[PDB]
């Protein structure tokens, strides 16, 4: 039971139960268990989540007859779709540029140039917007290059809806809520549809820091705003209590569970919580967050520009 | 795929085919296959194969009634054994100290923290020996305070033996050849003996860094210490990789096969290349399991992974 390609061993990620960090892991008189359980998609080729749709939409533009080889692909991205089609590209011969923001970390950018992806940096203050209106233009001028566009491309979807979910509902049949960060909107839109379908009064739960074509409002039952400061004490607290050296998003999809867990606990009512942990802490060390003491870390966070 | 513990989502890492880099992927009339697998020991709690060491190590001593609630593990260590142990005392209930000489480096010592060990500095003058001599007395002075020894530990061999060799005869059953770093010597060791003991004729390979070049391998072992663990009739070779080399096939790795890969990796691949580029030469079928102990990322800072290769191989 083995592999041919590393792109092949992707996806089947462990579900592990948080038991210091849960509200309450074991059923008692007090009342029913709280449970936080981590879906650790740092077990993937590049290290996050983005692996799943990257390579879907890779292969869903193979099939499609869009790719040639020696083609050159264009992603708008903040990183870790760009380091995961960087990897896909080299085994599959095609050449990557992103556009990515100028403000993104140091990792990200080695990362990308390691794998020979070729970078474009687009100004701060636009973000995302810019990257993706600045991708556009290049991709109308060079009709021959392929935008897969990861924020309406539906293979990004599929990807959850066929991997994410499934594997999520065969480890914890049981579950009650699922909380992930929405960013392109995939994790959510997949999953939460596969999970709706399947699990009767399921609640679909974003946390978050244009509107991307793929989202869809109907499937969020609830939506979290999450702070920086607060994003970074839930991923200190991570590693520091439950081993799990997580990126930063980690800590805000752990803060909007926590929230939903303490609804649950004063409720009374049983929950059992799957939460995504997107990408590892790696990425993120220059950001000072894991350094020192929480006082430290926030005021490293002092001029940070994310 | 559920566990309640992080502990147990350890081991059963994938094994993954070289096709690109492999010599001879496909059988023929050149000649049998020459095959290279890949077994990414990154797939662990803490991103390298010192997780199944560290373990097996803590339960054992709990096993033999060595450690007890609130009992504090002495390690003398600065790398990927301090991550493990300061991850798997964490969740078990332990403090950890690790022991290390006053100049080392700040980013060792940032991974060590965030995972919550406590550090003691030994006297720089005296490099690792004197980190290991320090140890010993601290955990000496208190019947809590342990030290587990990862050079002289049977319970390192052991993760190997009862995990990492099973794991690849269960994957690989036509395996013929073994390939990893030799550090402790307890992959070898433990996976050595238990596919030696199943696998007729089966070559157990080692990679180490060139005599006077360890500093440059990123690790702190003195030069003519020979770990408890080690017994040389369980190797068949040893190749000696220069840094160089070491760093090239990293690169080769990561863009034939998109593999990120850690340093002592590239060393072993070297290795793996050389047994192979042998066996296709006599014309013997070859299926070589090669070690992926931990990935990248550690190791970004020392700048063998810059974009220009011919800057990167001189880096370390
Ligand atoms: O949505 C993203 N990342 C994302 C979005 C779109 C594209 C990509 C990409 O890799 O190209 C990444 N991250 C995210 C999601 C949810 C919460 C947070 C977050 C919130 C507060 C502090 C830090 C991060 C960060
Ligand atoms: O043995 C190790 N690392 C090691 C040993 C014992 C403990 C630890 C640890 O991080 O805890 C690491 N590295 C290794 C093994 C084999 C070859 C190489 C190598 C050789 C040439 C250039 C670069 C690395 C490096
Ligand atoms: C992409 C990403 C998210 C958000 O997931 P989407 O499916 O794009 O909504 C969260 N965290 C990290 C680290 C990511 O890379
Ligand atoms: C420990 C280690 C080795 C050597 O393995 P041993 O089992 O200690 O011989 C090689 N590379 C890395 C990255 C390690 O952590």
């Amino acid at each position: 039971a083995r592999y041919d390609s590393l792109l092949q061993a992707l996806g089947n990620t462990p579900l592990v139960g948080l038991q210091r960090l849960s509200p309450r892991w074991d059923d008692g008189r007090d009342g029913p268990h709280v449970r936080l359980w981590a879906k650790l998609e740092d077990r993937n080729p590049t290290g996050s989540i983005k692996d799943r749709p990257a390579v879907r939409m890779i292969e869903q533009a193979e099939a499609d007859g869009l790719l040639r080889p020696g083609a050159t692909i264009l992603e708008p991205t903040s990183g870790n779709t760009g380091i995961s089609l960087a990897m896909a590209a080299r085994l599959k011969g095609y050449r990557l540029i992103c556009v990515m923001p100028e403000n993104t970390s140091v990792e990200r950018r080695q990362l990308l140039e390691l794998y020979g992806a070729q970078i474009i940096f687009s100004a701060a203050e636009g973000g995302s917007n810019t990257a993706v209106a600045t991708a556009k233009e290049l991709a109308a001028t060079n009709p021959s290059w392929v935008m897969l566009y990861q924020y309406g491309n539906p293979a990004n979807t599929d990807s959850h809806y066929c991997g994410t979910g499934p594997e999520l509902l065969a480890d914890l049949p049981e579950i009650t809520h699922f909380v992930a960060g929405l960013g392109t909107t995939g994790t959510l839109m997949g999953t939460g549809r596969f999970l709706r379908e399947h699990v009767a009064n399921v609640k679909i739960v974003a946390a978050e820091p244009f509107v991307p074509e793929l989202y869809d409002p109907e499937i969020l039952t609830a939506r979290y705003s999450v702070g920086a400061v607060d994003a970074v004490r839930r991923t200190r607290e991570l590693v520091h209590t439950e081993g799990i050296f997580a990126g930063i998003s980690t800590g805000a999809v752990l803060h909007a569970a926590l929230g939903v867990g303490a609804g649950a606990l004063a409720a009374g009512e049983r929950a059992d919580i799957a939460l995504v942990v997107a990408d590892a802490g790696w990425k993120y060390l220059s950001t000072g967050a894991y350094a020192g003491s929480l006082d430290d870390a926030e005021t490293a966070l002092e001029g940070q520009l994310w």
